[PDB]
C-alpha cells in the first residue's frame, strides 16, 4: 500500500500522549491534519519498528490504524490519533469512566475480529497480530469506533495462549485465544486474572493448567460457547476468526444502538473477588427479549 515519506519540519509535536506496546506515543499535527506520531525511545526498538513499519504498509482494513507515513530523522512513524484512548483506558482507566451498554461490547469485539480476520486472510502467508489485548486496540468516533495498533511482535500473560510462552508450534488460532479474553474483559470490566496478579510467571502457571477467567452469570449460552470455544488448550479446536466474525455479525441483531457515541459518566464499583462466578457490567435483559420474538 501507499506510503508518505516525512520531513520532520513539517510536523509540530503537541504533548506527549504516553507509551505505546514501544516507543512514545505523541499527538503531533502534520499538513494541518490531527496526528499521533510514534516516536522510537530505546534504540533497541529498531526491531519493532521495522516490523510495524513493515505491516502496517501492506494492511488496509477500516479497523486497523492508519499509517500515513514515516520520518526517519528523527526515527518515527506518523498515524491516525486516537480521540478515545485505548480500549484498556476504557475499561479500567482514568476516572470518571464512561458508561457503555452490551451494544458497545459486542459492536467492538465484533469490530477487533474483523481487523484480525482480514489479517489472517493477508496473502502468501497469514499475518498474525502476536500481541492481542485492550492497550494495543483504539477508539475513534465517540468511541463507537474500534482500531487495532501495535504491531511489534506481528505485561501480555493475561492475554497470551498457552502454546505461546511454551514456545511451542503456535499458528494464528493464538490471536483466537487472545480474542477470547478480551470478550470475556468488556462483558465483565475486569482486568483478567486480577485475582492472582503476583510477577508474570504466575499467570503464565495458572493458565497453563487451564485456569481461565471466571464464568459470567446470566450469560447468553451461544456467547458463552463461542468465548469458551476460544479459549481451549487445543489450539485446534478454537473457531477461526472467519466464523467469529460471521457469529458475530449475526448476534449484532440482538445488540442494537452500537453507533451511540460513548458520553454518560459512570462511578464503578466491583462485586466480590472470586464467587465462582461473576456479575457482567452489561445488562442481557434487552438481548433476551429480542431474541424471544425472533425464536
Ligand atoms: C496506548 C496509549 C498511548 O493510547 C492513547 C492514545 N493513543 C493513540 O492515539 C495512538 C495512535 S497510534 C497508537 C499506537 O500505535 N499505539 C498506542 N497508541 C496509539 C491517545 C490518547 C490516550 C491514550 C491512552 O489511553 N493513554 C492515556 C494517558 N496515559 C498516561 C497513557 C495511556
Amino acid at each position: 500500500g501507499p506510503l508518505h515519506m516525512i520531513d520532520y519540519k513539517e510536523i509540530e509535536v503537541e504533548e506527549v500522549v504516553g507509551r505505546g506496546a514501544f516507543g512514545v506515543v505523541c499527538k503531533a499535527k502534520w499538513r494541518a491534519k490531527d496526528v499521533a506520531i510514534k516516536q522510537i525511545e530505546s534504540e533497541s526498538e529498531r526491531k519493532a519498528f521495522i516490523v510495524e513499519l513493515r505491516q502496517l504498509s501492506r494492511v488496509n482494513h477500516p479497523n486497523i490504524v492508519k499509517l500515513y507515513g514515516a520520518c526517519l530523522n528523527p526515527v518515527c512513524l506518523v498515524m491516525e490519533y486516537a480521540e478515545g484512548g485505548s480500549l484498556y483506558n476504557v475499561l479500567h482507566g482514568a476516572e470518571p469512566l464512561p458508561y457503555y451498554t452490551a451494544a458497545h461490547a459486542m459492536s467492538w469485539c465484533l469490530q477487533c475480529s474483523q481487523g484480525v480476520a482480514y489479517l489472517h486472510s493477508m496473502q502468501p502467508k497469514a499475518l498474525i497480530h502476536r500481541d492481542l489485548k485492550p492497550p494495543n486496540l483504539l477508539l475513534v468516533a465517540g468511541g463507537t469506533v474500534l482500531k487495532i495498533c501495535d504491531f511489534g511482535t506481528a505485561g501480555s500473560a493475561a492475554w497470551m495462549a498457552p502454546e505461546v510462552f511454551e514456545g511451542s508450534n503456535y499458528s494464528e488460532k493464538c490471536d483466537v485465544f487472545s480474542w477470547g479474553i478480551i470478550l470475556w474483559e468488556v462483558i465483565t470490566r475486569r482486568k483478567p486474572f486480577d485475582e492472582i496478579g503476583g510477577p508474570a510467571f504466575r499467570i503464565m502457571w495458572a493458565v497453563h493448567n487451564g485456569t481461565r477467567p471466571p464464568l459470567i452469570k446470566n450469560l447468553p449460552k451461544p456467547i458463552e460457547s463461542l468465548m469458551t470455544r476460544c479459549w481451549s488448550k487445543d489450539p485446534s479446536q478454537r473457531p477461526s476468526m472467519e466464523e467469529i466474525v460471521k457469529i458475530m455479525t449475526h448476534l449484532m441483531r440482538y445488540f442494537p444502538g452500537a453507533d451511540e457515541p460513548l458520553q454518560y459518566p459512570c462511578q464503578h464499583s466491583l462485586p466480590p473477588g472470586e464467587d465462582g462466578r461473576v456479575e457482567p457490567y452489561v445488562d442481557f435483559a434487552e438481548f433476551y427479549r429480542l431474541w424471544s420474538v425472533d425464536h
